[PDB]
């Protein structure tokens, strides 16, 4: 029969029946999964500091952003786009495809097609679930102890003064893996003194770090999450591995690359492109490899199409249609945010309304 597992040290969100204000620090904001007081009750580190017990069964406080630190992984199976084998954590698998599979960094970070739909695999014993395109679905950005983050010694801390004594600060450049069993379940810190480190951020349900500046995480389908209880590259990796055969070359350092946008730093003598992301890192490119878009900034003027039919067909197929939008056609309005699905937030009439970034255009 189908059991609960309990997971210790998954990465979560606020679940579906939260109703506990801003203890988690906010919508989108991750905590770490310490220990379960019983198969209904899970205590929660927030990645703010804030220990606190949860509701996991019938009423469901959480869900799970990623499980792949608690090492649960699903043999036989490889994620079709980073190669990831076994794929750790939840399992993705394509519902419009044979025999296609994602990790949840692959799916959450819109790799293969985002009007196909998915299957959500969440535990080698659970019932496939078809999921909405993730097209249509909502995507919020994840915050907390990511690269770029502010932080502080936590809770579970035992390195001593590593830090240069408890509150001293540091800043988190990279998620790394404690153990190749356990991945995204540590952060690598520099420490405002200089001294530096590798600390557990969700290992065995350790919180050594808490930040005092939570930092963006890239984003995610939150309800397509289980409940608990510049550049990008869009080219399938044998595809980039060869391509980069004399300009630069592959290294597993670069996979962040797969599913990060990342910016061009500059322009080598060989005609290669060299790029920045936030971790910090740089990688150089052949040319080919990469490919650009996103056009719209913050603040923009943008006027709203006025086609009914294509603006229509445009909110619709990125679930994002309504009636009420008629009075906005031919309208002159702001790019207020532009959201991680590369939708607009567009204060237009005195409201302010979500856009596919093809149903406006720059004034
Ligand atoms: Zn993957
Ligand atoms: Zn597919």
């Amino acid at each position: 029969s189908r059991v609960m597992v309990e997971g210790v040290g998954a990465r979560v969100v606020r679940g579906p029946d939260w109703k506990w204000g801003k203890q988690d620090g906010g919508e989108g904001h991750v905590g770490t999964v310490r220990s379960f007081e019983s198969p209904e009750e899970v205590v929660v580190v927030w990645d703010n500091g804030t220990a606190a017990n949860y509701r996991c069964s019938g009423a469901y406080d959480l869900r799970i952003l990623d499980s792949a630190p608690t090492g649960i992984k699903h043999d036989g199976t490889m994620c079709d786009t980073c190669r990831q084998q076994p794929i750790i954590g939840i399992r993705w698998k394509c519902a419009e495809c044979t025999n296609y599979d994602l990790c949840t960094v692959c799916y959450h970070g819109d790799k293969h097609h985002l009007r196909h739909r998915f299957y959500r695999i969440t535990t080698p014993g659970s019932e496939r679930v078809l999921l909405e395109s993730r097209r249509k679905s909502k995507k919020i950005t994840a915050r907390g102890i990511f690269a770029g983050a502010r932080v502080v010694r936590g809770v579970d801390w035992q390195w001593e003064d590593q830090d240069g004594g408890n509150g001293r600060r540091g800043k988190v450049t990279e998620i790394q893996d404690w153990s190749a069993s356990s991945p995204h379940s540590a952060a690598y810190v520099l420490w405002d003194n200089g001294a530096k480190n590798l600390y557990r951020v969700g290992f065995e349900g350790m919180s050594d770090l808490k930040c005092v500046q939570d930092a963006k995480g890239g984003s995610f389908y939150r309800d397509h999450c289980p409940v608990l209880g510049l550049v990008n590259i869009d080219l399938d990796l044998e595809i980039v591995q060869s391509l980069q055969h004399g300009h630069g070359g592959w290294t597993d350092g670069m996979f962040e690359t797969l599913t990060t946008t990342g910016t061009v730093c500059g322009i080598d003598e060989d005609h290669d492109i060299v790029v920045q992301y936030p971790s910090g890192n740089r990688w150089t490119f052949n040319p080919a490899v990469l490919t650009k878009a996103s056009q719209f900034q913050v603040g923009d003027l943008v006027q709203v199409c006025y086609d009914l039919e294509r603006i229509k067909l445009l909110q619709r197929g990125h679930g994002e249609w309504a009636e009420a939008m008629l009075p906005t056609l031919g309208k002159v309005g702001r790019v207020q945010q532009i959201y991680s699905d590369s939708d607009l937030k567009v204060e237009v009439c005195g409201t302010s309304w979500t856009y596919n970034p093809a149903a406006v255009s720059k004034v």
